[PDB]
């Protein structure tokens, strides 16, 4: 279908899929069965934030999640993207919504890709940040419930309008320009993640989670998707 | 029509519709008629390099072009550029010839707009740099006669396969992602544009030259801007 | 007499040496008598932003300051610096009190400095950021009473442990390592900065204030500079 | 004993100490013999091209050497910087020759140093860069034999004026300022530097090589290292 490669937060375990009993950070290569996973001592209604780091040189992918005074969860799977993602891709953030339900509200989301050749700084390059999103933003590729202008912040996730967030919900947010995230003549390639987002339900348990994830260029979001499958994949087999 | 800011080379003087006699850099507000320019020791067949900077501050944009080894021609001209421009842009190059001819080589192109907002780093910000340019780059909009590929090189007029360039070409380069110019409520707002081009002709009087570009989003080529027009502007008048 | 370039913001008004009677924004260059100022609606207790930023180009230096919600108090003035200043500075921040008394506490400071040249971007470049200081600061060089780890912030002038400001009170502090600003072969010398600032005075009257400051490699604080001349001039001239 | 972190690149294998047969990049961490090498295509006389990047996430320290139209060597090693560096460090580059010599040119050499933390981008950086070396550097410690100036070129070895290299030279450049190199409180503390060299020799075989090296900010070169200790190594431990 289309290659998807993403850094998943499951607020929600999934048991009957693989997910560990406990609020998890993840990798997904080509499927919502994550290749490695660690613990995440989430906190509800506090703002938190992700960095999301690869090279070429390592081949080693990575991710941390962490709050202001609170200690950080992070984990790291080796794998090598140019096997698995096409040369171009387009990079965004996901999330949604099951049974339970959750504010998924993303405050500054922030992002840069070098392409350092060969010859040095003979290298190619692309960042772009936010930190705070716009009524209409131009740049911004949006899918299923994704909506800014509240309070300039992205909600992937759809909410009503006293505050309280909505079920079974997907709104996927993505960069209108095409990556070119590695190349056949490259010595190092790398691409860095940052974004920050406020996660607070009114339930005690919430669900499903966000995923900052990139894909082939031409990708929309898949049918059925709602639930665990945050968006990003279109089944869990 | 569509609104156009652009830096422009004149290789070609146009005494007819106000170019000075003689290669020129200058400074066009919606009308090829250049609100200031100055005098260019252009030099054929060597490698040059374009520098555009503009910031809220000041309110003075600026252009550099200049070789190695070789003397520097500078414009500057006051411009308040939200006045002029729609909030939502897209930037890019483009090129052109007439009865006389030229390559207009695009070895390399970056730029960098930042909107740093009154409370600071709460900025917005795109970056993009290329130094080499793909058989196929996805993230450029090309537009009439541009071509990549050719020895990683952009050539934005048309060339024959042996090397010299052809007559009565437009060709024009665009990144795929609107660029947030400007915003209502930024303290500062500011963007600066470097590009280096390869200029030769096989005749003693070249035509017509270079230009970085600024538009609303939505811009295509204009009918009949072959020429001095530079495939920018519709008409001289 | 070491050579001084400067934006300062002067919270008291010393009118025999040409302070206009409100608070005012300033550039001083190679004087405490300022080329040009703008008024500046002050505001007390609040942080502040001031941005600066300076080019080769234009050869405008340049200047403003910023609360949220509220206008911006902007500067700007025509000098080409590579005459006043030395191939090799130093950068850094500076502020004093004298009979009147305010609290300057800086909350975060960088700085950008490139000498881009006629080559495809073989350039020479400088950053810094700080949105905390530490307690031990060892690339600050610190002068007089400025003071580092409290909260981690910057304070210039000194204050007491509940918090009180001080009268005739002189600091600065200044990047360890030594900026290349301008030189004789570079086709454009940018250099930008920007810092945050908060400034509380019990008083109807505060005074004097804080100054972005620029000067040569062994600058050290003028004797007998509190108060007026803010820990840059030995003298009123 | 100052402590000592490195990057080595050896053009002359010392079976004794572990160096193997073939030529070879390494990790030297805290002592001269590697912790981990990988075999380098090693070419005289033209340019290439260093990489080095490690981050407090990975916590793998990496870098990739690499010659035009040439497979690029590699290599990687896990280690957690802050456990064997102080909290502040001092980077530079390092290169020496013994009995057998070599030219040891540095072309260009830049470096970024990221304290990302918890909060939205409230983070602590340095980048500096040179692709020209100037005739005086007072921004580099220069040690030992190293010199700056001729053809705008860092040269850490001692060269004739024909441009004939020397034998038992040693040569250290670093940076003045002193960077933070990680926290106790930052949630990821990246670290990035690339530079270029050449290496010639009239020989059939050259020697010792080239480091980029971190250390103390008081570190000076130890007594008696010439030859196979590469300006960083007291003893061979
Ligand atoms: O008004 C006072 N007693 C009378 C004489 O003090 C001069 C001010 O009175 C002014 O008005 C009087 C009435 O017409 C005149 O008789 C004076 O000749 C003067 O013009 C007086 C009473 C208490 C004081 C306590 C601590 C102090 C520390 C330093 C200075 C000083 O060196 N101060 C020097 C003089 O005071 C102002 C200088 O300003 C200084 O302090 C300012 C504080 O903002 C700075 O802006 C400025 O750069 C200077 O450093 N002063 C005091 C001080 N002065
Ligand atoms: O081979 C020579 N004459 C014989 C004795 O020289 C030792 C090498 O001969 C080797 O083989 C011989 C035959 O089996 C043995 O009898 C020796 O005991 C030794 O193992 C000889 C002839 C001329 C010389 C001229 C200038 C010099 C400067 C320094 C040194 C030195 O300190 N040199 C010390 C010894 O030479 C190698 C050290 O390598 C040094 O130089 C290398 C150059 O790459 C570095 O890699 C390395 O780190 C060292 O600094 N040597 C010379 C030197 N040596
Ligand atoms: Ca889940
Ligand atoms: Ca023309
Ligand atoms: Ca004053
Ligand atoms: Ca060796
Ligand atoms: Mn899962
Ligand atoms: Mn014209
Ligand atoms: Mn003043
Ligand atoms: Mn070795």
């Amino acid at each position: 279908a289309d290659t998807i490669v993403a850094v998943e937060l499951d607020t929600y375990p999934n048991t009957d899929i693989g997910d560990p009993s406990y609020p998890h950070i993840g990798i997904d290569i080509k499927s919502v069965r994550s290749k490695k996973t660690a613990k995440w001592n989430m906190q509800n209604g506090k703002v938190g934030t992700a960095h999301i780091i690869y090279n070429s040189v390592d081949k080693r992918l990575s991710a941390v999640v962490s709050y202001p005074n609170a200690d950080s969860a992070t984990v790291s799977y080796d794998v090598d993207l140019d096997n698995v993602l096409p040369e171009w891709v387009r990079v965004g953030l996901s999330a949604s919504t099951g049974l339970y339900k959750e504010t998924n509200t993303i405050l500054s989301w922030s992002f840069t890709s070098k392409l350092k050749s060969n010859s040095t700084h003979e290298t190619n390059a692309l960042h772009f940040m936010f930190n705070q999103f716009s009524k209409d933003q131009k740049d911004l590729i949006l899918q299923g419930d994704a909506t800014t202008g509240t309070d300039g912040n992205l909600e992937l996730t759809r909410v009503s309008s006293n505050g309280s967030p909505q079920g079974s919900s997907v709104g996927r947010a993505l960069f209108y320009a095409p990556v070119h995230i590695w190349e056949s003549s490259a010595v190092v390639a790398s691409f860095e993640a940052t974004f920050t987002f406020l996660i607070k339900s009114p339930d005690s348990h919430p669900a499903d989670g966000i995923a900052f994830f990139i894909s082939n260029i031409d990708s929309s979001i898949p049918s059925g998707s709602t639930g665990r499958l945050l968006g990003l994949f279109p089944d869990a087999n």
